[PDB]
């Protein structure tokens, strides 16, 4: 299904509490390959400031299915749910 994906993004994008650079890294790149695919983008090129992460840490999702990224990161966010909640 998709709703649910949507339903972890949103969610995120709405939780009470906001989880460590590293979850909001898991979430950016499963979210961007559940949704854009691999990166077919442009890895920072100048600053490997906090850009490095979420580029890179989505690139590391290159060959993974959208289904993976998106069933991952449903149930992911759901785990942030369940350990930050609203």
């Amino acid at each position: 299904s998709q709703a649910e994906f949507d339903k972890a993004a949103e969610e995120v994008k709405h939780l009470k509490t906001k989880p460590a650079d590293e979850e909001m890294l898991f979430i950016y790149s499963h979210y961007k390959q559940a949704t854009v695919g691999d990166i077919n983008t442009e890895r920072p090129g100048m600053l490997d400031f906090k850009g490095k992460a979420k580029w890179d840490a989505w690139n590391e999702l290159k060959g993974t299915s959208k289904e993976d990224a998106m069933k991952a990161y449903i149930d992911k966010v759901e785990e942030l749910k369940k350990k930050y909640g609203i």
